[PDB]
């Protein structure tokens, strides 16, 4: 019927291979595990993860398989009443859009920027460089004010790209190559979209291979830096007093939730296209095994070249960094310096970057638009009218994160990645699918459906999963953030004022309030 499928499991394999791989493995990790003390991150993620990444993950993707309908309209069948988690994931996905293309626009201009014979963060000598200023060679001289001095990279980082106003109060004025970049990226998935230009054929193969084959020659590099053992201690060896803190709990909590694409109607959406007769458990096993992979793996070349730098600038390793947003593009940029032919391998990583997040970007795009589809399916799923739906929809998005390319737009950038599709929300919507899934719908009568589609019957480390361990995780952390509560500091320093809070919590509540919002609204009915 309308309704299609997938003409082979390779198709749905590499599409989910891009779709919860990509920026959130290689960029968001290292700055969350940094900011948050280091080894410390990791007890609380591998916690999460094998109790609830792979067991919602998987929940999803029979969910979709089980159902044949997108994000919103799963839960129609599933659970009339308690609809609405679909509506939170689409407001999560649609603020999440905008801010993870302003990545792809830095990255885009730091491609452009790539394309002469010296790299500009390689020295300071140019004229947005401080007095402050000087090679990181050089700084460790006993001569070379120990406090108020600074490295190229972050130099450029600051003012180049970015151009730090002193605060969210002064957003300044709008800069124009970071807006025609943004441009230049929205028109480039516009194009993919509409054509459906998209990876089929032999390009797959490459398409697949160059990434991880990248990642390979950066680990490398990194491990083979020297001063990589103390990066190596400060990323697996933890503090237990830091354990006490609710922010490390929440930090890798919502590491599991976001990399791996849940909660927010895509993976619904990958798996209601598949056969009913089709074993999705060893599969969806592999996928998460490789993801959870390659975040570790990633992990231990990002903390290598941490390691590297502290080493090199004569400071700890806990103030060497930005500690935000921005982490990997001091870190990686500075990696690709020490490598033979600088150039070459700089566009390489760049163009890795960019493909890394774009076939995501194209993922969750879809997933949106498919989700949003299926509310209407007379009105939508069409010719010219699917088009300038598509074009409406960049044009706003284009339109809200042009807020965020100003001089002060970095405050914008760091509140949406902390209030935005990450933290309470995630936390709220994956404990509001699981209690459903286990209490209401029931366990015991989910087994003998995937018996029926995969052909035997799965053991019960997943059905306790569902109903006792993801819940009480959720409900402790929510109750441990309320009642030790911390103010977010932009580099441990900026002091956010209370509009701008009240901001962030509205941003956050617009995804939170959906699921009341509508149970009220049935119950009124
Ligand atoms: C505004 C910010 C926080 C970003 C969120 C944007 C979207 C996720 C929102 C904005 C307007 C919302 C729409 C507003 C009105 C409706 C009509 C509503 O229709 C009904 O009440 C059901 C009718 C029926 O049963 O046919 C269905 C949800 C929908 C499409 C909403 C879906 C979600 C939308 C697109
Ligand atoms: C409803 C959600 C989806 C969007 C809400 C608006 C946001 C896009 C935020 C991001 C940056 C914010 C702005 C950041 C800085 C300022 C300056 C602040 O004070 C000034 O106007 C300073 C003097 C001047 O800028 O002329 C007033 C609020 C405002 C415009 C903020 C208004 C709200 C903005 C546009
Ligand atoms: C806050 C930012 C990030 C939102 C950016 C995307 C929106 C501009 C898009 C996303 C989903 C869109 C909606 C998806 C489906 C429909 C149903 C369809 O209904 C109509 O023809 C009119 C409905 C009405 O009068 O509300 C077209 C409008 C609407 C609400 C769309 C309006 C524009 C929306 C909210
Ligand atoms: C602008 C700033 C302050 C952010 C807050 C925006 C909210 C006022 C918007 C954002 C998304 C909206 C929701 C998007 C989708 C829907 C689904 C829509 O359809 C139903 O749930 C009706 C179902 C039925 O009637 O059978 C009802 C409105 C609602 C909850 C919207 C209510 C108003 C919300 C929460
Ligand atoms: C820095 O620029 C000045 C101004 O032209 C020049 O005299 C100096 O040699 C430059 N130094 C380096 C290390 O590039
Ligand atoms: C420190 O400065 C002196 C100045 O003569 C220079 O000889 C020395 O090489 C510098 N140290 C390093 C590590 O380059
Ligand atoms: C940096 O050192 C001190 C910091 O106490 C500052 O007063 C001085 O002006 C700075 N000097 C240089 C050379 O940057
Ligand atoms: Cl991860
Ligand atoms: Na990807
Ligand atoms: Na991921």
């Amino acid at each position: 019927p309308q309704r299609e499928k997938w003409s082979s499991k390779i198709d749905f394999v590499l599409s989910v291979a891009g779709g919860f791989v990509g920026l959130g493995n290689v960029w968001r990790f290292p700055y969350l595990c940094y900011k948050n003390g280091g080894g410390a991150f990791l007890i609380p993620y591998f916690i999460f993860l094998f109790g609830s990444g792979l067991p919602v993950f998987f929940l999803e993707i029979i969910i979709g398989q089980y159902t044949s309908e997108g994000g919103i309209t799963c839960w129609e069948k599933i659970c009339p009443l308690f609809s609405g988690i679909g509506y939170a994931s689409v407001v999560i996905v649609s603020l999440l859009n905008v801010y993870y293309i302003v990545i792809l626009a830095w990255a885009t201009y730091y491609l452009f920027q790539s394309f002469q014979k010296e790299l500009p963060w390689a020295h300071c000598n140019h004229s947005w460089n401080t007095p402050h200023c000087m090679e990181d060679t050089m700084r460790k001289n006993k001569s070379v004010s120990s406090t108020n001095f600074t490295s190229p990279v972050i130099e450029f980082w600051e003012r180049n790209v970015l151009s730090l106003s002193p605060g969210i109060d002064h957003p300044g004025s709008l800069k124009w190559d970071l807006a025609l970049c943004l441009l230049l990226v929205w028109l480039v998935c516009f194009f993919c979209i509409w054509k459906g230009v998209r990876s089929t054929g032999k390009v797959v193969y490459f398409t697949a291979t160059f990434p991880f084959a990248m990642l390979l020659v950066l680990l490398v590099r990194g491990l083979t830096l020297p001063g990589a053992g103390a990066g190596i201690k400060f990323y697996l060896y933890p503090d237990i007093t830091r354990l006490e803190d609710p922010q490390v709990w929440i930090d890798a909590g919502t590491q599991i939730f976001f990399s791996y694409a849940i909660c927010l109607g895509a993976m619904t959406s990958l798996g209601s296209y598949n056969k009913y007769k089709y074993n999705s458990y060893r599969d969806c096993m592999l996928l998460g095994c490789l993801n959870s992979g390659t975040s570790f793996v990633s992990g231990f070349a990002i903390f290598s070249i941490l390691g590297f730098m502290a080493q090199e600038q004569g400071v700890d390793i806990a103030d060497v960094a930005e500690s935000g947003p921005g982490l990997a593009f001091i870190a990686y940029p500075k990696a690709v310096t020490m490598m033979p032919l600088p150039t070459f391998w700089s566009i390489l990583f760049f163009i890795m970057l960019l493909l890394l997040g774009l076939d995501s970007q194209f993922v969750e795009v879809e997933g949106q638009i498919t989700s949003l589809v299926d509310l209407y399916p007379s009105f939508l799923r069409k010719g010219y009218r699917r088009e300038i739906f598509i074009a409406f929809v960049c044009s706003i998005s284009y339109l809200l994160g042009l807020t965020m390319v100003t001089e002060g737009g970095m405050y914008v950038f760091q509140l949406f990645d902390y209030y935005a599709a990450s933290g309470v929300c995630l936390l709220w919507v994956a404990f509001f699918e699981c209690f459903v899934i286990a209490w209401i719908y029931g366990g015991d009568n989910l087994y003998d459906g995937i018996e029926d589609m995969i052909g035997y019957r799965p053991g019960p480390w997943m059905k306790y999963s569902w109903a006792v361990i993801t819940p009480v995780l959720c409900v402790g952390c929510f109750i441990f953030s309320l009642v030790k509560y911390v103010p977010l500091t932009y580099n441990k320093t900026y002091v956010y004022p209370n509009w701008a809070i009240g901001l962030g919590w509205s941003l956050a509540l617009s995804s939170m309030l959906c699921v009341p919002l509508v149970i009220v609204i049935r119950l009124c009915q």
